[PDB]
């Protein structure tokens, strides 16, 4: 038992190239898809209201060909999972900073999250590396003004992933910007040849979030773009895997992983115990996280018992399985962190 998975860099809105890429693969190589990785930059805009948000230079201000999945005239052929990357509708993904549907078969990980699928357990990181957002807050309702700064990844990501390996390994990480210092761990030379303006960054090049996460988690693969370029690298037992823009050859790689058994996409069960202990971090819906809580803080009161209990009203009134939920995605935003209030509540702490 052999599963492909496709994984995608920069989409930018080119879906129906991207499924026309795919839909080849199974053909021309006659292995099927069991679903499809994007790392970001995926440009999910509903309507021309959601352009305010695409943070673009002035020719890429474009729709896509998102809204017509989203509007139903196009039907994705695989499940897709991605991640925000810095070409974002920033304010669809701020309502869905918990993950969701954006459409059938397109489900974005959240600001991060794990996820199961096929036996495996993958990990997302949202955004690019900024040091002076780091630290900055979400505000919500999502605001014009904020089109700089929303897809900015955010510190605190780090303590909310940094236990999900404590108890089985990490398969997969996704991250849009590379983990900083890979660069190093390849042939980079050869890189500087074909990316001449790699070389004055050194081993700086890259996010130190997305660094630090890799030493912790160590997943199986690390998978990349932003860079819009081809690239590989070892760190320790971490594959990192680096992709390209829609349009180019690489853009599109393959993973061919064991695969024991078939499964829905469902919830990572640590990552939800994470998700309700944080709930205090993130009561207040007009500005999260409250950083005067510590995360880690919050995390260390997990028990076995708190998280048997927590998954098994988890279970009750959302369900292991993650489904596509066509609700606004306002809606959805305020439905699922009502299920974690009160979820997190009837533990009694």
């Amino acid at each position: 038992q052999i599963q492909h998975i496709a994984i995608v860099g920069c989409v930018h809105g080119k879906y129906r190239e991207m499924y026309r890429q795919l839909s080849e693969y199974e053909k021309s190589t006659g292995k099927e898809i069991s679903f499809v990785i994007c790392t970001g930059d995926m440009q999910t805009l509903r309507y021309e209201a959601d352009l305010v948000y695409l943070k673009v230079p002035p020719k890429y201000k474009q729709m896509g060909d998102f809204h017509l999945y989203y509007e139903g005239k196009e039907k994705a052929p695989y499940l897709t999972l991605f991640i925000g990357g810095n070409h974002e509708s920033s304010n669809v993904l701020l309502h869905l900073y918990n993950g969701g549907f954006v459409c059938f078969n397109m489900y974005y990980l959240g600001v991060c999250s794990c996820i199961n699928i096929n036996g495996l357990r993958i990990v997302g990181v949202s955004g690019i590396y900024k040091s002076f957002d780091e630290k900055k807050p979400y505000t919500y309702p999502p605001s014009p003004n904020d089109v700089v700064s929303l897809f900015h990844t955010r510190n605190y990501v780090i303590q909310m992933l940094s236990n999900l390996s404590q108890s089985s390994q990490i398969d997969i990480s996704l991250s849009h910007d590379w983990p900083q210092g890979i660069v190093m761990k390849g042939n980079y030379k050869q890189l500087y040849r074909f990316q001449p303006g790699f070389k004055k960054d050194g081993a700086s090049l890259g996010s130190p979030i997305n660094k630090v996460i890799l030493n912790t988690l160590k997943p199986k693969y690390w998978i990349s773009g932003h860079m819009h370029c081809e690239y590989h690298a070892e760190e320790g037992p971490t594959h990192f895997i680096a992709l390209g823009k829609i349009g180019y050859k690489n853009a599109i790689s393959y993973l061919d992983l064991p695969l024991k058994q078939k499964t829905d996409l469902e919830y990572d069960k640590d990552w939800v115990c994470n998700l309700i202990m944080t709930w205090p971090a993130f009561s207040n819906k007009a500005q999260f996280p409250d950083l005067s809580y510590s995360i880690s803080e919050l995390l260390s009161k997990r028990t076995k018992e708190l998280d048997k209990k927590i998954i098994e009203l988890w279970e009750k009134y959302i369900g292991l399985k993650i489904i596509y939920d066509s609700d606004t995605f306002d809606i959805q935003f305020t439905s699922r962190r009502f299920y974690i209030e009160k979820i997190y509540n009837e533990l009694n702490i």
